[PDB]
């Protein structure tokens, strides 16, 4: 977890490598990451 609020490339590329569109963070509850 080295990115979310400002470092989106981290959470994004994190999933982008696996295959998913990419991991993005939102205020679903309190700034949490989620892969779509």
């Amino acid at each position: 977890g080295f990115g979310c609020p400002w470092n989106a490339y981290e959470c994004d590329r994190h999933c982008v490598s696996k295959g998913y569109t990419g991991g993005n963070c939102r205020g679903k509850i309190r700034q949490t990451c989620h892969c779509y």
